[PDB]
């Protein structure tokens, strides 16, 4: 599934149609190659996975998805990959992201 | 206003919260008085609402406001306020946007 | 004067050699147009003022000035000048700024 | 890291928060096998310090960031770690990092 901003521009996805590897959930940006190389790999594993795009977020929301980015990464940097509110992955780290995931 | 947001991103609209009277959106155009008229009246009123200036949508959001609006207003003027993409009041019409909102 | 942040770019200016007129504040982006037009009026009214170019801070820095900029703006948007800890005016509004200034 | 800032920017290093021993900052490029050896060693020592890839500043920056090298280091190599812009270290030399803060 996806969601939009007002201004019809997809902020966030969600994939729960493959294998329930639980919670994960990529915060990245809209302008960003190495979070679109996650997304790609994330996909490519087959795993259930969000995603949000936090420079298209406004008010409430982008304050939230920052506040949720910064505790898990202080530099608020992106992507950062979140998995079962565990474990944070900051860039795009192939080997990483894959085993963290079961594989 | 000439503001851009923390990407910079000019001002493509907002949400003005509010009594939730349904999901209202104003669709305007940056500059246009009538459209001022309209965003300052729904501000009177307290209603939770969304402006979005079309003029400064990428082009294929653009044409998706467009299509919503010309659903109620054949001729695609501006502003047109849509609730619960269920019905609309084309311009700057007091009593017909209280009573359209159930005031 | 003017501090840069650790990759040696100027992050904010301090101009306190001309006319005081309290606390004004300059919140802007370094790559903002409009931004960039409104420390040119200050620096023309001659009056002091200090400006922060808030994407090139980091850490609790740039958390910090951003919830400033959502207290007084809570689009969070570029630039926003504050004047005397009361009066904010988001955009480059030139009447209204130097109105508000003593002009 | 791969990973952008929020406004988009590149890894061009960070601040490390812990004891004030001088104003520390290490000199390093992003890809660098003895530099990161320097990072993970200033992190398990505990000490406040910066970290900056040369490599990722733009132009003017670079080069001051060279000079500042230059002062301690006449090849110009990396990591170099200053301490006050009054001391430094070439190279990862443990026992040197060591003395030089005050260990």
């Amino acid at each position: 599934s996806n969601a939009v901003n007002l201004f019809g521009q997809k902020d966030r996805g969600n994939h729960v149609s493959g294998v329930d590897r639980g919670k994960v959930i990529m915060y990245g940006l809209s302008t960003c190659v190495w979070c679109k190389k996650t997304k790609k790999l994330l996909t490519d594993l087959g795993v259930d996975f969000d995603y949000v795009y936090v420079d298209r977020l406004e008010g409430k929301e982008e304050e939230e998805a920052v506040e949720e980015v910064r505790r898990f990464n202080p530099s608020v940097s992106f992507p950062t990959t979140i998995i079962n509110d565990e474990k944070a992955i900051v860039g795009f780290k192939e080997k990483e992201i894959r085993e963290s995931l079961g594989f």
